[PDB]
């Protein structure tokens, strides 16, 4: 257990490579916490204490059992 862990839980899906300096370098069904969400098809996440962009088209919402 680490800081951090704030946000909502995303599973990265097969199909983009965010391969940069700013895109933050995650696998193919890992958990991240995504930040906020923009309209340049780039969302802010949080991995390991590591800030990125990422593909919102490429990502799944991790909800948990409390919801409604």
């Amino acid at each position: 257990g680490s800081s951090g862990s704030s946000g909502e839980a995303h599973r990265v899906l097969f199909g983009f490579v965010p391969e940069t300096k700013e895109e933050l370098q995650v696998m193919p069904g890992n958990i991240v916490f995504v930040l906020k969400k923009g309209n340049d098809n780039w969302a802010t996440v949080m991995f390991n204490g590591q800030k990125g962009l990422v593909p919102c088209n490429y990502l799944e919402p991790v909800s948990g059992p409390s919801s409604g």
